[PDB]
């Protein structure tokens, strides 16, 4: 995918905050929201896919991403002030609505949109991430002793620890993270007390198969104008996000939605997802074998197939 | 218009090449292209109107204006180099087909994109440009002597000479175009004698009844940037773009087609129009009464309502 073929768009949602997207195709209107640390550039292989199967696909730089502003303060990056500026977003480029689709940190983005959103979202499909409807009883940071998985969460909590890690040298940051479940160098048990996330892992890692050198400086170039301050930012508002969460928790998605699995995807695991037809009686799913975290990139044909079918059905 | 509450697109359709758009509402795309010397925010009361009738609306800085690229080569500007860079635009975005809608040399554009592209524009309008086949046998160069009421495009032609006088004093120059035409102050009919387009006309103009300073603020920003030499540009390829509109072999524009003509436009007069249905079978017509040369901001309630109309119908 090059860049300089594509539409750029861009759109001030408020005085400090613009959005840039990229944009393809004609029809109707699929917003494409990615997760940590990435760009519009992880559905490189969707945008095409979808034009190409008649609609319109609008890819997101995330607010704290590329050429997206990134504003330094926590504050910005919580969910509510985020899906805000998705609607000024939608208002601005004259949509009453848009299908969108997100994946890991997009794709809680885009469950809130439609449950806080819903005259605006015409359809909802997440990558990897599922709808858990807010625990009245538990905090987010209660969640971390019960699910230990999430242990590098609470090393992404003091602001320029993480930050100073992943800017040290973005070659290998990208190169550490992008790989195929059965490729991957990293460990998510207890990664503070460690040290760090890459302190037990290759200087030199080799390239992923799912992943050419081109598309790894891609990232590096994104990632030198704001750095990771911005994109860890999204994590830093766990108390926030679950007391907004908690204002909708009796209302229901009626929209379409899909709900797309990762075999191995070993944080945001398959089973996660396992009773949300309990809140989403008309939920469809996806399941892809082999697949780790970052889905898009791991198995493209496979997502392309799925979101597609859906698209052109619910 | 504000600008800053409008969506705004940039697509390099060569290396060094850029065309900046500002885009809004969902539908069919519709392509407006402005003439001489304007800008997008020309067709600022259709972009709202044109997108609340269910078509998403680009709205063109042409070659040469505003934010997009403004090379200094007169070769730059001729038409069939123009036209294949608004096809490069539609592939970019992914766009098989759009509604091409042009006025003044943007319309000069439009019947050119559908005469030699007809693949590519699904429907095409123009404001006050005729589109009248090549003459094999008198150049335009003869032409224009024939027909006294363009020698200010003899005045035209000297590279530095009208930019000079244009770049002046800016707001002077919009104030002393931008006017109805019961309000004008030019004399179109002999320019080059004189020594000056605005050596007669009053130094301080009043404003035109069409607009309020804040608007012509604006066009005297957008010049700032890249000043009159690509403008101008556009009126120094006569002989090219003869030799191009030679090489269609008399074939027939067969897309649907709407001409509107403007009653009191004295350049583009509605009889230069009168025998367009010979080279254009299907063609649809609209006239604008009490209307000068700047249609779009005269008449912006007929405009909306002609094109509206034409557009929901072919
Ligand atoms: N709701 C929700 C939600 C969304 C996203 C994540 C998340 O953390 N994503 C993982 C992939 C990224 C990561 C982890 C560790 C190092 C580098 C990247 C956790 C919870
Ligand atoms: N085909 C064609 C074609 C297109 C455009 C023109 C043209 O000249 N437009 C006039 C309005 C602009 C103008 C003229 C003089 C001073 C300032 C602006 C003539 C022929």
């Amino acid at each position: 995918c090059n860049p300089s073929d594509m539409s750029h768009g861009y759109v001030t949602v408020k005085p400090r905050v613009r959005l840039h997207f990229v944009e393809l195709g004609s029809g109707p209107a699929v917003c494409l929201c990615h997760g940590f640390p990435e760009s519009w550039y992880s559905w490189r292989y969707q945008i095409p896919a979808l034009a190409q199967a008649g609609y319109r696909v609008l890819a997101m730089d995330m607010k704290g991403y590329g050429e997206s502003s990134a504003p330094p303060e926590i504050e910005e990056y919580c969910m509510e002030v985020l899906c805000k500026e998705m609607v000024t977003f939608l208002d601005k480029l004259g949509l009453s609505q848009a299908v969108f689709i997100g994946h890991d940190w997009g794709g809680m983005l885009v469950w809130y949109m439609a449950l806080f959103y819903p005259e605006r979202v015409r359809a909802v499909a997440s990558l990897n991430t599922p709808f858990i409807p807010a625990n009245p009883n538990m905090s987010p940071l209660e969640s971390i002793k019960a699910n230990p998985v999430f242990d590098y969460q609470l090393y992404f909590q003091e602001p320029g620890v993480a930050e100073a890690e992943l800017e040290q040298n973005l070659s290998r940051t990208f190169k550490s993270l992008f790989r195929a479940s059965d490729e991957s160098v990293l460990s998510m048990h207890k990664v503070c007390e460690a040290g760090g996330l890459f302190v037990n892992s290759p200087e030199e890692p080799s390239l992923s198969r799912m992943v050419t050198e081109e598309e790894i400086q891609f990232y590096v170039q994104q990632f030198k104008k704001s750095g990771f301050r911005g994109p860890l930012n999204w994590y830093r508002n766990m108390e926030r996000n679950w007391k907004w969460a908690c204002k909708s928790l009796g209302r229901k998605i009626l929209i379409p939605a899909l709900m797309v699995t990762a075999e191995k995807d070993f944080v945001l695991v398959p089973q996660m997802s396992q009773h949300m037809e309990d809140w989403i009686p008309h939920l469809k799913r996806g399941h892809i074998e082999d697949c780790g975290h970052w889905t898009q990139m791991d198995k493209p044909t496979e997502v392309n197939q799925i979101l597609i079918k859906w698209l052109d059905s619910d």
